[PDB]
């Protein structure tokens, strides 16, 4: 029925002569009373009228102009966290021994890149074991890349992308299996595809649910569609080009119940290993695949139509190689 | 020189009529005065000493005793947190519809996995697109199982297991170059081995860390070893037979200072990506591997002399298929 908001575990605060400061925002006017009560009360789980109840005390309309500023800015919130915001207090507790300029300098990035490749561990010994070189690897493993053009006339056949995709459908067979390996075998990853039009036979336009015990597309929204702004813009050439976008989808209801917030880190490896599973059937199929690891997911779960126990962990842009 | 705290970001509190709720404890004494100054001045970054000459103010023994327990109750850290700490405040926002008895009883978990296992997204429409089901996927992929049983007597050939830590080695190709993908093409996952003793040949036992630009192993620590009391119950037979166990640890030195924390979720991705490409070499060379979801990483760790910017997200035991 009605909304209950917690306080969201990213996000800290402090006191100021400003006021009070939450995440990396100054907040100003009757929140300053509300604390420290108003932390201690939004852990629980509460209602905006509860709030309200609780702290109005005066204005209700500059309260809840407060109110409606720590929704916007994620202090409270309704449900799992997506990764992004798991993730982002991390930055508050790693000592950066590098300069900044390495994000604003291709000349100090590709130095700090050729740093990284050559590092070694700290605590080594002088001893060492060579390894033999001379074995021989998969080519659908050495020979994949991350592609970034694609061809943008021909449409990836119908075969060729229902055969991409049983990489992640259920095989029957005395018991449930998959193609890759899952954490209890929950298979927690709900996976969805936005196809662009005419750039795939057999398939319109639009986002689609796939189901993996059918081996089944089921369309979700076909009124929206994805736009080049919704990319970062080091990607939109990339998507520009791409004949489909997949996204991977943690779906808490299929995990947490049994590995508790573990499911989840759980959840996160799985995607790398959907992800590396279905590079590999690609370069088989010579599709082209570039993982994606920021795009505009606020929009992208909208359209997707997601639930508060759903979040977007990562996306592929695909289509068929050139030449 | 000194060690420098933060609060940790997974910690959150609250007062009690006993004391100080911080997690899921309750703390007594001194520590209920220094409140709420003691969590602003924490999350600067502070030393033992300037917390004691901030609070102390009485017997520095007492506060000491206090101060030992947040360390110790990882209130208190030295450096980013380890991916079980990371997720832990999720489940304060997931509100589960099933019964705990799932985790409790073989029977009530065999029911919700299947009911998973047939889940569908609520916001499907009528239309279905069937996908082909015959297309023919790479061996190495569909008779890929998780390996459970090892041949506990043949060791690895020494080939066999340089040939599987090729699939992680870098390639001088008119730029470096690995066999799976990686954001930033940071490649910030340190790779450790375990050797049990006898089982891999040409490989004394102990800990290494794999060096991808030599395609080497270098000793790290030949003193300890890795015990099945290292193990939650239901892996330890799983331990005890396998010829080697892998480590996945991030290092945050060679990703945040391009990405923030946003790389280390990128890395918990690409844990995925190299045990999904580790585990088609080994479908290979008839090698089997189990993914390890949990363990005493506590210990891992220091076996690993790892420092603050690193940390364990994965592990994987290995070893020769039975037959
Ligand atoms: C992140 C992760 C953690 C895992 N942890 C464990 C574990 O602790 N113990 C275990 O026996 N298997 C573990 N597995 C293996 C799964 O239980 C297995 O992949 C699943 O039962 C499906 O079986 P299959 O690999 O044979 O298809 C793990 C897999 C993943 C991806
Ligand atoms: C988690 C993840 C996110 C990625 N995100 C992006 C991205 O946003 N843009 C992009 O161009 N490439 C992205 N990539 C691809 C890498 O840049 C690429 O794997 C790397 O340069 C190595 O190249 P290779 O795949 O050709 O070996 C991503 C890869 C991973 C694993």
């Amino acid at each position: 029925g009605e909304q209950i908001f917690y306080w969201s575990p990213a996000k800290h605060w402090r006191m100021s002569d400003e006021g009070v400061v939450i995440g990396e925002s100054t907040y100003t006017g009757m929140i300053l009373e509300w604390f420290p009560e108003f932390y201690f009360f939004a852990q629980t789980g509460v209602t905006i009228n509860r709030l309200l109840e609780r702290f109005s005390s005066g204005s209700e309309k500059e309260a809840n102009e407060i109110l409606e500023l720590l929704i916007q800015d994620r202090v409270l919130v309704e449900g799992i966290l997506p990764p992004r915001e798991v993730f982002s207090p991390q930055e508050g507790l790693f000592v950066n021994p590098y300069s900044e300029q390495i994000r604003y300098s291709k000349e100090a990035l590709d130095y700090y890149v050729s740093e990284q490749l050559n590092r070694t561990h700290a605590a080594c010994r002088s001893t060492k074991i060579q390894l033999e070189t001379s074995g021989a690897l998969p080519d659908i493993i050495q020979k994949r890349r991350s592609c970034r053009r694609f061809d943008m006339k021909t449409p990836v056949s119908f075969a060729t992308f229902s055969n991409l995709l049983s990489s992640l459908k259920q095989r029957k067979e005395d018991k449930i299996l998959y193609n890759y390996a899952s954490a209890g075998g929950l298979y927690p990853i709900d996976v969805f595809v936005y196809v662009k039009p005419r750039r795939v036979e057999g398939v319109k336009a639009g986002f689609y649910y796939f189901n993996p015990a059918d081996h089944s597309l089921v369309l979700v929204n076909n009124i929206d569609q994805v736009i080049k702004d919704d990319h970062e813009l080091i990607n939109q050439d990339i998507f520009a080009q791409s004949a489909f976008s997949v996204y991977l989808v943690y779906n808490a209801r299929a995990s947490m119940p049994k590995y508790g917030a573990a499911g989840y880190f759980y959840a996160c490896i799985e995607a790398g290993i959907i992800t590396a599973t279905l590079n590999m059937v690609a370069e088989d199929l010579n599709v082209g695949l570039c993982s994606i690891g920021h795009m505009n997911f606020e929009e992208i779960q909208t359209f997707l139509k997601l639930e508060d126990h759903q979040v977007i962990l990562h996306a592929i842009e695909g289509g068929l190689k050139i030449d």
